[PDB]
DNA sequence: TCATGTAAGCAGTCCGCG
DNA sequence: GCGGACTGCTTAC
């Protein structure tokens, strides 16, 4: 096989390299690499090495790395540049794998732990350590076991042997329920003492080393923790042997306000799961627990224990053990349907970087060009200090606040990705600049053709057009990874509908579920086997093609946060290539695009309709219009249509064959007045929306920018069995918004959008009678709680300090002097209940830690003084009275004539 | 919240507005 | 009481 590399590492002049060798075995090899860097030099110098503007350098090679570090710090001094890769061990790989990396995961160990420790004084620090670890778990993916290190006696408590029998029952049967398919994979090891634990976990560290570490808030609590534990017992050199190589950092992680500190461990790479998490899952979460999100994630139950956790171990040592496994379990379940971990492989091993660095777009999009530009044996640019200025983005039209029946909606296919493309922009195919008109001159076609000669964006950029540039060659690529993607993505969300249907009718048999590929739509064939399942079958097939769809998501929406963070890091001053000049000419490109084809479709539409100055572009953000296709249901009549599905397809037909070459041919004319390299203004349809043939629905409605309702019938050619509320903006859609009042909004904008004004005010009426009975934590509104000391005098509010900071000065008055309460952390996010008027905790609300009950002494005290009044007024009714005012709908029966009989 | 960008919405504080 | 200046937070793109 290829070999390709694991991790690497330079300390000093040597490079540390864990790899796979050609006979598929894990090797350490340490290389006195002697990296080179580039000087500009006379034309005359014969040379092979040139800068990406074409100009010569010739290749300094030096005796170690240090030597060429401090030549950049002397040119620095000169006023030189020095030019080539700054970070060596990135032109180590380059060197050493010169080739596409095709690499095997099954040789890859990845390990996933979880550690427990005993603390009856509050949150054990982990700089402190102060406190025993009693137990860990940690899952080795190349043996596919669970090893259990286990603390049967402690300063804390001595217990007894864990029992895997008592751990595989029901929670009925007094069990824990570890799942049965894990039983077997279990490893079970107790300790009479810490220090024996520790020495045995080192031990088994050093014979199954982790390249990838992961588990859940492992970097900033497991892996800090455990090193220094082992460094109070045994002292440092013992605590480095969590490193491959022996060597540590403590890392300082600076924030906008205070800072942490984590362990660099050089030789692993930590990829903590809370982390990738937050990347790659586009969810914002109201609590970020391990419950909470696999909660969200898997829908398993809450891990339940009773009394504090600080005092699990000495009343329920058997449970206490079962959970530390379950929670290492459950981020493995998460990561099989997100498969964050094989995202990050995928990425890391494209761009050739340590797979850590996929965190950072700026690094792998460094690495990538670079890796391009040296088979070209040409040179990068020195990375230079820039000051942060502001720069313009995209255009979003203002909406008149309405209700709209029937729409359609018009997208560009990765809008920032295809301008760079079109126009060719990149740090090296600046051509020059010509005089700009108002942008507005440019979207009538009315300023003066910007050049004959080269590709031009309205901001007053040329490019040339004789060659790609690097940019646009090396963003095409993960373009088209992105397409593959996201092609299954599709295929397999249409091959869940087709299910759903056949639902509708499942067959009275025992079967079993077809054997088929979900990232493929269905043959003939299998949909006729499909019609003929059981519920069973049914559903289970509708299991696989929802994971299949989340694979796809997974892989297909990061690579276009990689292509489109590109596009951004050209506007961010740390980035090697970053120019003010290429962000703006895809921003402003960008608003010139959206307004220029506003004004085809009205254009066109107006034509077909025989009318003069009618606006059927309602709104666009960015890349994507959305046309009122009232007056095209119109032109037939809704009588001759048999159903819903009828107009739908109707309006399919006219965006495809009437709409969407107009659309093209408008682009097309753009394309030749910005004389751009290549015509790649892709817009096809989006959505279509409407109300339910025959029904008093609205179909959609806008309040204002970026905040719309539609009840869409077909997405992306994805034809749904049943209709889809598409929510953008408004309170369903924000973390912030409780999560039974997310609930009560969704149902109204949905009896609004899909049945009318008086079935909205039936339900509207109803939750305003029966809401008071919703559990506290589901009506309680959540905030991400930074800065809390800023705001803090005394144990009391400051001046400006905000509503959700005041709950947490009034919670922390209500625990004080009690080490046991759950602390509320900065930066983390909060409950927030408002209270009525002469309450016993003396301000108008209080805030505790999401995702937990708040503590026992005083969740009697908040629930006999929560402000329910408020907190409909403001959670429910203020945003309901929003989008009914919006749709000219009320939510309440105004009184009629009719009342006097 | 260490980690690519800008536009823009709503909650809430403070305070003007005769 | 509503709106502007401001902070804070959160989405849409
Ligand atoms: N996270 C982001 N970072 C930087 N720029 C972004 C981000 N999200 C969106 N944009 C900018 C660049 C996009 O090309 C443009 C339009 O976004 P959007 O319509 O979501 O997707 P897209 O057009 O890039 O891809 P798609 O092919 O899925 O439509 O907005
Ligand atoms: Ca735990
Ligand atoms: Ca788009
Ligand atoms: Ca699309
Ligand atoms: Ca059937
Ligand atoms: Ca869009």
């Amino acid at each position: 096989m290829k070999e390709f590399y694991l991790t690497v590492e330079q300390i000093g002049d040597s490079i540390f390299e864990r790899y796979i060798d050609s006979n598929g075995r894990e090797r350490t090899r340490e290389v006195e690499y002697k990296p080179s860097l580039f000087a500009h030099c006379p034309e005359s110098q014969a040379t092979k090495y040139f800068d990406i503007y074409g100009k010569p350098c010739t290749r300094k090679l030096f005796a170690n790395m240090r030597d060429a570090s401090q030549w950049i710090k002397r040119m620095e001094d000169i006023g030189l540049e020095a030019l080539g890769m700054d970070d060596f061990k990135l032109a180590y790989l380059s060197d050493t794998y010169n080739y596409e990396i095709k690499y095997d995961h099954t040789k890859i160990r990845v390990a996933n732990f979880d550690i427990e420790v005993t603390s009856p004084d509050g949150f054990p620090e982990p700089s402190q350590a102060k406190h025993p670890i009693d137990a860990i778990t940690h899952y080795d993916s190349i043996d596919d076991r669970f090893y259990v290190f286990d603390l049967l006696n402690s300063p804390y408590g001595n217990v007894e042997e864990w029992s895997i029998e008592i751990a595989a029952k029901l929670q009925e049967q007094g069990g824990d329920e570890v799942p049965s398919e894990i039983i077997d994979k279990i490893i079970y090891m107790p300790f009479d003492n810490e220090k024996e634990l520790l020495m045995e976990y080192l031990n088994f560290w050093q014979q199954k080393t982790p390249v990838i570490l992961t588990g859940w808030n492992v970097e900033s609590f497991a892996i800090p923790y455990v090193y220094n534990r082992i460094k109070n017992i045994f002292g440092e050199s013992t605590a480095k042997r969590l490193s491959p190589h022996r060597k540590t950092r403590v890392k300082v992680i600076e924030n906008m306000y205070g800072s942490r500190e984590i362990i660099t461990l050089f030789g692993i790479s930590v990829l903590d799961y809370i982390d990738l998490y937050k990347k790659f899952s586009f969810t914002n979460q109201p609590s970020y627990s391990l419950d909470y999100i696999s909660e969200f994630e898997l829908n398993v139950g809450k891990l339940k224990y009773d009394g504090p956790i600080s005092k699990l171990r000495e009343s329920n040592h058997q449970r206490y053990i079962s959970y530390n496994i379950i929670a290492v379990y459950r981020v493995l379940q998460i990561d099989a349907k997100r498969q964050f971990i094989n995202l990050s492989l995928d990425m890391g091993y494209y761009a050739k970087i340590q797979i850590q660095s996929v965190f950072s777009p700026i690094k792998t999009w460094d690495a990538i060009i670079f890796n391009s530009l040296k088979e070209q044996n040409k040179v990068i640019p020195q990375g230079r200090s820039h000051p942060v200025q502001p720069y313009p983005g995209a255009f979003v039209k203002e909406p008149i606040p309405n209700r709209y029946k029937y729409v359609m909606s018009f997208d560009l296919t990765s809008l920032y990705p295809s301008i760079i493309r079109q126009v060719n922009i990149s740090p090296e195919t600046i051509a020059g600049t010509f005089k700009v008109a108002p942008l507005h001159d440019y979207i009538n076609a009315v300023a003066e053709r910007p050049s004959d000669v080269y590709s031009c964006s309205p901001n007053g950029m040329m490019y040339y057009k004789d060659r790609d540039g690097v940019v646009p060659t090396e963003i095409t690529k993960v373009f088209n990874q992105r397409k593959e993607h996201k092609g299954y993505m599709l295929a397999a969300q249409r091959n869940g509908e087709i299910i759903k249907e056949a639902l509708h009718n499942p067959n009275l048999s025992v079967d079993e579920p077809l054997d088929v590929d979900y990232r493929f739509d269905f043959s003939d064939e299998i949909k006729e086997k499909i019609k003929k399942l059981s519920a069973k079958s049914l559903n289970e097939m509708l299991f696989r093609a929802q994971r299949t769809e989340v694979a796809g998501m997974t892989a297909q929406i990061n690579r276009k946060a990689l292509i489109n963070g590109l596009a951004g890091a050209l506007g961010n001053v740390w980035f090697r290539y970053y120019d003010l000049r290429n962000a703006t000419a895809i921003t402003t490109f960008g608003q010139m695009a959206l307004q220029w084809i506003e004004r085809k479709v009205n254009e066109y539409l107006n034509e077909v309709c025989g009318t003069e100055g009618e606006a059927f572009v309602l709104y666009g953000d960015t890349d994507s219009i959305y046309v009122s296709a009232d007056k095209i249901i119109d032109k037939v009549g809704e009588s001759k249509f048999r159903d819903t599905n009828h107009w739908v397809d109707f309006l399919d037909k006219f965006a495809r064959e009437r709409m969407e070459p107009a659309i093209d041919r408008g682009f097309r004319e753009m394309c030749e007045y910005m004389n751009n390299k290549q015509h790649l203004m892709f817009m096809d349809r989006e959505a279509i929306a409407g109300p339910p043939l025959g029904s008093k629905g609205i179909g959609g409605f806008w309040t204002g920018k970026k905040r719309y309702a539609l009840n869409v019938w077909d997405m992306e050619g994805t034809r749904y069995a049943e209709p889809k509320l598409k929510i953008m903006g408004l309170e369903t859609q924000k973390s912030s918004t409780p999560k039974a009042v997310q609930k009560a909004l969704k149902e109204c904008i949905r009896r609004m959008l899909q049945e009318g004004e008086e079935s909205l005010q039936e339900y509207f009426k109803e939750f305003e009678k029966e809401f008071r009975q919703l559990n506290y934590i589901s009506i309680a509104s959540v905030s991400s709680a930074n800065n809390i000391a800023k705001y803090d005098v005394g144990g009391f509010p400051g001046p400006k300090c905000p509503f959700h900071i005041r709950g947490i000065l009034t919670y922390n008055r209500a625990i004080k002097g009690n080490i046991d309460a759950p602390q509320v952390v900065e930066g983390e996010k909060v409950y927030v209940l408002p209270l009525r008027e002469g309450n016993p905790f003396g301000d108008k609300c209080i805030a505790w830690p999401s995702g937990t009950e708040i503590t026992d002494l005083i969740k009697d005290d908040v629930l006999h003084w929560m402000d329910y009044t408020v907190l409909l007024e403001k959670t429910f009714i203020k945003p309901l009275e929003g989008f009914t005012s919006a749709a000219k709908l009320d939510y309440e029966k105004k009184a009629s004539l009719f009342d006097m009989f």
